[PDB]
């Protein structure tokens, strides 16, 4: 039984689309085997975008899936909203509920809240890229308002490659005319990786500094080169390396040719890849749910144009979201379930915190317990508690 | 020589189409006069705009006119650059420069930062709905930082209207 | 490397003249920046004719 799918992705994820067809390798059954639709067209261009869309309504997929650029996001909210057609998607979290936009990405912004409880800070530098979306930046500011924070957010993606140098040096010292100690950066994993070594290059990584980085891709980043600076430095990992299944994950991951599979080769892997490898496994135990439920699905591929008005909706992909929030397995990054809107829930993130021997997990930040102190830390290791009697 | 051309008025905007009306009365020509493809269509649904956008594209009309909502404007921005088609709105500025687009608001952004040099103010609450978008934010918090200026901005924007006194 | 420089905390050193082949002592430089001791209160003195040869 075959059963098409989309398949979008920027050109430049070949780590995802390898995953991916790892996803296809690895859940493929013989009840019914996926039929993915792959397309490797740019996000920037949204009428390319709306091209891609139309292409595979045109191939009457039951499902897509790709990533989004916020300047994307409305379209794909307003298609998949319109026309009923589910999407999944590993990118970052709509500011807005929609129909038919399932989430791999948790929300990240509460555990960044509790974790700038936890440091206790009073005032700090917020720097950050507009891509991933804004939405932090207004939750840092309405959680200013009422913790009184003196928050200094800058914007630093305008900048162009060509002149990525003097634009940093005359950033931080603007930031040291407030003589800020702390900072939390917000930026893709390319410019994390400039940032850091800018900050290298001035120095600013001796200890007296402190550091936030704002994505789950904490581990990903090439942490080594700062790692003896003295300053200390935390983040966010949505992937335990020491969980069962994911070293399994590893065992062949590192066994894979990079000629086959490029950017697979590798001890470690990239968060969103992850949520990709997931996410067909959940798109995959959901399609295994309807013949349970044998529900017939078996809607005409010949969909027509998308831009048909009136633009009837075909029910039978309605019904699908139905199920597919109710979906539940665990994945890479653990455990994984639904609201009524789409948005992951229940989901639970570890804190990390570099150090001189290496990374390690601190804590885990639940969507309701909040921050969560490991018991490693809470312990008489190195120090513990004293009785003084007077 | 009748101009076909697009349109692409927002609805419950009646006062804009009506001063488009006499627009078409004061400049009216023997050399050519203009043929609207006025439409009433929600300009945050970008699949409807995308519908009467192609729509018109049928028509291959030589120009096209309407607002843009915030989520909007990438596909305005995309399709104009995609397809090389002229566009005119007047609706707030894009934050790039995007080709084939025409634009009738001037920045409001540096006149209010000079507004705020007169009062020489060095602490403020800023107040914003997102629907115009951050740019204004994203400035006001620039000039900010040099100025040593204490920025309280808060998105009042996204409150219900269900219980707008409440909050 | 890591050992070394940890040896002159004890000291407390914020002067140190190297005395370096032009390879090392890009090597050593670059430790020194991972370290981070290239921040304003040290010093160095690169006892070469090469001091404009190597990266600065």
């Amino acid at each position: 039984n075959s059963i098409q799918i989309g398949g979008l992705f920027p050109r430049g994820a070949d780590q995802e689309y390898s995953a991916f067809r790892v996803g296809m390798v690895q859940f493929s059954t013989s009840e019914f085997r996926l039929t993915p639709h792959i397309d490797n067209l740019e996000v920037a261009n949204s009428f390319a975008v709306t091209n891609a869309f139309c292409s595979q309504f045109s191939r009457g997929v039951y499902a897509i899936f790709g990533f989004y650029d916020k300047k994307s996001v409305n379209t794909i909210t307003s298609f998949c909203g319109t026309l009923h057609v589910s999407f999944i998607t590993p990118s970052f979290p709509t500011d807005g509920t929609h129909p038919f936009v399932i989430q791999m990405r948790p929300d990240l912004k509460g555990a960044l809240l509790s974790l700038i409880e936890y440091y206790q800070w009073d005032k700090f530098a917020y720097l950050y890229d507009s891509d991933r979306g804004l939405s932090t930046l207004q939750a840092v500011l309405d959680s200013a308002a009422e913790k009184k924070w003196q928050v200094t957010a800058i914007n630093v993606g305008n900048i162009n490659n060509d002149k990525k140098d003097e634009t940093y040096r005359s950033l931080f010292q603007d930031l040291e005319l407030k003589k800020e100690r702390r900072v939390i950066l917000d930026c893709e994993r390319d410019k994390v990786n400039d940032i850091v070594d800018q900050v290298i290059t001035i120095g600013k990584h001796v200890k007296g500094y402190h550091y936030i980085i704002a994505n789950l891709g904490f581990t990903d980043g090439d942490l080594l080169k700062i790692q003896f600076g003295g300053a200390e430095v935390s983040g966010f990992q949505i992937v335990d390396y020491d969980d069962s299944l994911v070293s399994k994950f590893i065992e062949r991951w590192s066994t894979l040719e990079e000629k086959e599979y490029p950017g697979a080769h590798t001890a470690t892997i990239k968060y969103t890849s992850a949520l990709t490898y997931d996410a067909v496994q959940v798109m995959t135990e959901a399609f295994r749910n309807l013949r349970k439920q044998r529900i017939e699905i078996s809607r005409r591929g010949n969909a027509g144009d998308c831009l048909a008005n009136p633009a009837v909706p075909w029910g039978q992909g309605v019904e699908i979201e139905r199920a597919l929030k109710q979906v539940q397995v665990e994945g890479l990054s653990g455990n994984i379930k639904f609201d009524q809107n789409g948005k992951r829930i229940n989901y639970t993130i570890n804190i990390m915190e570099l150090k001189t021997n290496g990374p390690r997990k601190i804590g885990y930040w639940s969507e309701v317990d909040k921050m969560v102190l490991t018991e490693d830390d809470t312990s008489g290791l190195e120090q513990k508690t004293v009785v003084v009697t007077t």
